[PDB]
């Protein structure tokens, strides 16, 4: 009926609106700007396309109803499909190999299942620990050694290969060219119209990158396929596993694209989380006191954790929740409206116009979490998380298009941080600035911290 123009910032004379686009993390600009606009959504011009964002919680209740707006790969998507494929990540919903893998890989991604992957997490991070303590008094480069942990422990349960990324400090080729790749494809998503020599040779090297991964996994495919079919790891079910509806396995080329799509969506998303939790628990040293009590009542001495003593677990796990509320490292997905849609009873978005969920707006909302800019745990025990709006915490995205790796990310950085703190304490030698950096994830950047052994004397419990 009486629609209202969606809010927008006033424009530079020299910039438009492109200044908000600068630096190495826009998502903070429009975190600033969301703080001056009430309504709960804005608008920018950005060279010839409009780019909207969201972030008051029930316009985003809209935005989630599946129904009305949807993830389309339509354009955003694009570039890292060039190495995701038809994978769960970068494939549209209506492809038949989206709803094939899903179908397949929930079960493999369930709760229930995460045991089975323990032995490999556990074999992965006490690695970590080792270099740790090789290292004790050296800078530890926190972003790094997590980018370490994560595709290792990602790498072992998705296709059974070892890359030992804690023996040597230069990654294995296969991972030095997925940093390459990575990197380029968030270059191609700017960068001007007519290319200069140097740009054809890096897109000429940047496929070949693509070609050396795609032929890696391949090989450990068909060389699966001979003898065998099946190790307990991701690939071994997605050889043999059928979709209980269609009747199919997945092709080959299909499986080499889920390998991709779990490194692509599960090394930076998490290693950020755990780089971001490391650097929230210094910064809050009260919650690193009670996360270190309840390390030294789960596993005292040189005790060996196992999943049961992850899942017993509550201080590690509700101080997760929160850093992903403070620190969401996917903060900027987005969904693409269906059909002519009209949310707040005011505002009209277009069919096929893409709206933005602002996840720190959004994740610290006033009228959703009391005292946003806090730092609580306790908004995270069962209790308390039951009297949240539903529509405000979305770090593992939304409806069918949600985040499938969330538990075995989550599991991944609970016991990585139990065993971390049973040895470690954790000191700032520089005065840590936080540096965010966004690519497809964000990051802190250039982020050392120090550890030294705890001492027998100064653990807790009796
Ligand atoms: C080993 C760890 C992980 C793996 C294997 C993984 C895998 C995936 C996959 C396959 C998808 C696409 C699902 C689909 O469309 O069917 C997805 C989506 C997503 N994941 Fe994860 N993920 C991991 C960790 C994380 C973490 C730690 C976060 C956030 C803190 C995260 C945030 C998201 C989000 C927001 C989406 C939706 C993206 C979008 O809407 O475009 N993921 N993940």
């Amino acid at each position: 009926r009486i629609l209202a123009p969606i809010p927008s910032p006033p424009k530079h004379p020299q910039y438009g609106h492109l200044h908000y686009l600068a630096g190495d993390a826009p998502v903070l600009n429009f975190f600033q700007l969301a703080r001056q606009i009430p309504e709960g959504l804005f608008q920018l011009d950005i060279q010839g396309r409009t780019l909207i964002q969201a972030y008051d919680p029930n316009l985003v209740a809209e935005l989630t109803d599946e129904r009305r707006f949807q993830k389309r790969v339509h354009p955003a998507y694009t570039n890292i499909r060039n190495l995701g494929g038809d994978g769960l990540f970068t494939s549209d919903s209506f492809e038949p190999n989206w709803g094939k893998a899903h179908r397949i890989l929930l079960p493999a991604f369930s709760q229930r299942a995460m045991k089975g992957y323990f032995g490999q997490m556990l074999e992965v991070a006490q690695a970590l620990v080792g270099k740790w303590e090789r290292t004790q008094g050296q800078d530890v480069r926190v972003a790094d050694d997590m980018t370490r942990l994560t595709l290792d422990t990602i790498s072992l349960s998705g296709f059974d290969y070892r890359f030992r990324s804690f023996d040597k400090d230069e990654l294995h080729p296969f991972l030095q060219a997925l940093a390459r790749a990575m990197h380029h494809t968030m270059t191609m998503n700017s960068r001007p119209p007519v290319l200069t020599p140097e740009m054809e040779e890096a897109d000429r090297a940047y496929w070949a990158d693509i070609a050396s991964m795609n032929e890696l996994v391949d090989e450990v495919i068909r060389e699966r396929r001979g003898h065998g079919g099946g190790g307990g790891d991701l690939l071994g079910l997605m050889l043999n596993a059928t979709d209980p509806e269609t009747g199919e396995r997945l092709s080959d080329e299909n499986i080499r694209y889920q390998v991709m799509t779990f490194l692509i969506a599960g090394h930076e998303t998490t290693s950020g989380l755990l780089a971001f939790t490391l650097y929230l628990l210094l910064r809050h040293p009260h919650v690193l006191a009670q996360a270190y009590a309840e390390v030294d009542r789960l596993l005292p001495g040189d005790a060996v954790p196992t999943y049961d003593t992850v899942m017993r677990l509550d201080v590690i796990p509700r101080i997760l929740d929160e850093a992903l509320r403070f620190w969401s490292t996917i903060p900027n997905y987005a969904v693409t409206a269906l059909q002519d849609e009209v949310i707040g009873g005011k505002y009209e978005i277009r069919k096929g116009q893409q709206v933005a969920l602002l996840i720190p707006a959004l994740h610290r909302h006033p009228a959703a979490w009391t005292n946003p800019d806090e730092f609580d745990i306790d908004r995270w025990t069962s209790e308390n998380r039951r009297t949240h709006h539903p529509a405000a915490y979305k770090p593992f995205g939304n409806g069918m298009r949600a985040c499938i790796g969330r538990q075995f990310a989550l599991t991944e950085a609970k016991l990585a941080l139990l065993l971390i703190l049973q040895k470690f304490a954790l000191s700032d030698p520089y005065d840590y600035h936080l540096k965010v950096k966004q690519s497809l994830t964000i990051k802190p950047e250039d982020f050392a911290l120090r550890v030294r052994e705890r001492r027998p004397h100064e653990r807790f419990s009796v």
